[PDB]
């Protein structure tokens, strides 16, 4: 029972066990749309998930992970500000107790109802564990969620949450296509940052899509029915598992669009 998102173990407490929490390149951050500068040196973003192989979904106590077989370059992210190939290992979300909060990154200080994170590791480092020890070890694709119409591509995810309500529970999740969670446009903002959960390693190149995807109230409400706790323990609804914006410090957020 280490860190968490509560009053006594949340984000403001993390620095104690993880000093880097107060580092020079921490995530998330607020994205100032007026200050972000168009970067013409950015290469076209390339998301290739046609051969993605989903395997299982797991409730890890602070979020749920949809894992993918990454033993091969089946689903990768390249281009944009990245050099090399980054392999998709899993995707997860961060959400709130209410629609007005839940996203980790913010846009002009605006918080979205949730935020999808598709985690990829630089194949040049061999495995995920070694990549996190490198400044350019990971590339995380962030996609904001706003409440409106339902997202067809997300329902299969929503429907299985009933089977992994508590910590430690997992369920088979093969044959799920992550392309169903992407918005139409790939316009994005990018900057060098870190993991948003301990160990908060500063090994991430963040790519945050400007266009949010719409999900229905019914869909988000199901996310809020998950538990932080393990089976048979007092219920602690899994909500507000997001780290607030951190100081930008010596960084510049670049935009892929003019
Ligand atoms: C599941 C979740 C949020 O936990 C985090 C842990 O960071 S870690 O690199 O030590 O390994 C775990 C898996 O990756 C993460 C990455 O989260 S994130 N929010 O930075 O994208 O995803
Ligand atoms: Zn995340």
């Amino acid at each position: 029972h280490h860190w968490g998102y509560g009053k006594h173990n949340g984000p403001e407490h993390w620095h104690k066990d993880f000093p880097i929490a107060k580092g020079e390149r921490q995530s998330p951050v607020d994205i100032d749309t007026h200050t972000a500068k168009y970067d013409p040196s950015l290469k076209p973003l390339s998301v290739s998930y046609d051969q993605a192989t989903s395997l299982r979904i797991l409730n890890n106590g602070h979020a749920f992970n949809v894992e993918f077989d990454d033993s091969q370059d089946k689903a990768v992210l390249k281009g944009g500000p990245l050099d090399g190939t980054y392999r998709l290992i899993q995707f997860h979300f961060h959400w709130g107790s209410l629609d007005g909060q839940g996203s980790e990154h913010t846009v002009d200080k605006k918080k979205y109802a949730a935020e999808l994170h598709l985690v990829h590791w630089n194949t040049k480092y061999g495995d995920f564990g070694k990549a996190v020890q490198q400044p350019d070890g990971l590339a995380v694709l962030g996609i904001f969620l706003k409440v409106g119409s339902a997202k067809p591509g997300l329902q299969k995810v929503v429907d299985v949450l009933d089977s992994i309500k508590t910590k430690g529970k997992s369920a088979d999740f093969t044959n799920f296509d992550p392309r169903g969670l992407l918005p139409e446009s790939l316009d994005y903002w990018t900057y060098p940052g870190s993991l948003t959960t301990p160990p908060l390693l500063e090994c991430v190149t963040w790519i945050v899509l400007k266009e949010p995807i719409s999900v229905s109230s019914e869909q988000v409400l199901k996310f809020r029915k998950l538990n932080f706790n393990g089976e048979g323990e007092p219920e602690e609804l899994m909500v507000d598992n997001w780290r607030p914006a951190q100081p930008l410090k010596n960084r510049q957020i670049k935009a892929s669009f003019k």
